[PDB]
């Protein structure tokens, strides 16, 4: 009879590159919100909160999970710390997708409304959508300790049967990961079309106002601009105002005679004009570098999930697949899920400078 060896060098591995990595790259981006005023916003408020999620996984979910893999199949802690223990995997795991599903849309509605709300209603905004993620994760994994472990049995296996949670298998994994995948995948495509919508006007407003400004410069009479000017007429709120008055006050002199004063007067729009819109210019090339970075890293988290999620409801619907060898790959592609919900918030992190460079220095121990 050939029994199963030792796996202590699998859990050794995954305590250096998950459990380690977790805890860690999640106290930096903490501290780096915490400590660093020039990071205390509103945004930054999804991913204190999600690193958090992520760290409570590699600290009271990874360790414990490790004595699946390192002891036997029986639950060492007491029985009571079983379903706890299956209730917080659930519950962190997937704060961690539904948080990047509340920031993948949260930074879609500030491309479409730029001008959202102000510094103090949208930090309270923060707290409400977090509270909801949080209320959304709890309910998907309560499901598991109101039913329980199969409990003359004295001892217990901590884990989730087919034959007990298989509508929860099923339907949990489309709440937790399909259904937030779902949103992401439609939130994309109205931003890839927000953000084309977006410089699209812009290209408008650049090409309707330099057509204005030709006619203005070629100019024979006042007649000519007492018609061509008054298109420009609607065309830091501060912004639209500084040149609306300045085209009415070249109106007033078409209105009084002077034709070659106006024309030299549309002149001094051209320092104005494209000081304003290359601000504008970059504002959307930022939005659209920005929305590229959040784009393929939360892809990256989202497809390492996949392997998982994908076979957990396969273990469910496909009643002729191997069970044997079909959960043991659960086994395996669970942590594949651990690292990329371990590294999700850092990763996204590393493309911002005060971010990156706030993790700079407290790998140095300096804490400013
Ligand atoms: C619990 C088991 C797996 C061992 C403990 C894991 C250790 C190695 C991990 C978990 C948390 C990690 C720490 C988290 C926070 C910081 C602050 C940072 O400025 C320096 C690194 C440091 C100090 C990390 C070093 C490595 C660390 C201590
Ligand atoms: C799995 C592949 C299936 C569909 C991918 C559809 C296209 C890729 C969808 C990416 C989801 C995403 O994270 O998009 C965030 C968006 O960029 C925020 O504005
Ligand atoms: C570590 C505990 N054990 C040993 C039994 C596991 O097998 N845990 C897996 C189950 C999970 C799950 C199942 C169904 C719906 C769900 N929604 C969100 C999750 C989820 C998280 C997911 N975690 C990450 C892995």
């Amino acid at each position: 009879v050939e029994e199963q060896g030792n796996k202590l060098h699998w859990a050794a591995l995954l305590i250096l590159m998950v459990i380690i990595p977790t805890i860690g790259g999640n106290t930096l981006v903490i501290l780096a919100v915490s400590l660093e005023k020039k990071l205390q916003y509103a945004t930054n408020y999804f991913l204190m909160s999600l690193a958090v999620a992520d760290l409570l996984v590699g600290l009271f979910v990874m360790p414990i999970a490790l004595l699946t893999i390192m002891f036997e199949a029986m639950w060492p802690l007491p029985l009571v710390l079983c379903p706890a223990w299956l209730f917080l995997d659930v519950l962190f795991s997937t704060a961690s997708i539904w948080h990047l599903c509340a920031i993948s849309v949260d930074r879609y509605i500030a491309i479409k409304k730029p001008i959202q709300a102000n510094q103090y209603n949208s930090r309270a905004t923060a707290f409400i959508k977090i509270t909801v993620v949080w209320l959304i994760s709890i309910g998907i994994a309560i499901p598991v300790p109101i039913k329980g472990i199969e409990t003359n049995p004295n001892n217990i296996t901590c884990v989730l049967t087919k034959e007990r949670f298989g509508d929860f298998m099923l339907f949990g994994s489309l709440a937790a990961f399909f259904t937030p995948l779902a949103i992401m995948i439609v939130t994309y495509f109205l931003t890839i079309h927000a953000l084309q919508k977006k410089a699209a006007d812009l290209e408008d407003n650049w090409e309707t106002l330099n057509d204005n400004l030709k006619v203005i410069e070629k100019a024979d009479n006042a007649a000519q601009v007492k018609d061509a000017l008054t298109k420009m007429r609607a065309a830091f709120r501060h912004g639209f105002d500084i040149l609306v008055g300045q085209i009415d006050d070249a109106l007033k002199l078409a209105n009084e005679g002077k034709v070659k004063e106006a024309q030299a007067a549309a002149e001094q729009l051209k320092t104005t004009r494209n000081a304003y819109i290359q601000k504008y210019l970059q504002t959307i090339s930022n939005e659209q570098r920005a929305s590229k970075v959040l784009g393929i890293v939360f892809f990256l988290f989202l497809l390492m999930w996949c392997p998982f999620f994908i076979t957990n409801i396969t273990l469910v619907l496909c009643d002729s697949c191997n069970q044997t060898t079909l959960q043991m790959l659960l086994e395996i592609f669970v942590w594949i899920g651990y690292v990329s919900s371990g590294v999700n918030p850092l990763v996204y992190t590393l493309f911002n400078k005060t971010f990156r460079d706030a993790f700079g220095r407290y790998i140095t121990c300096n804490y400013r």
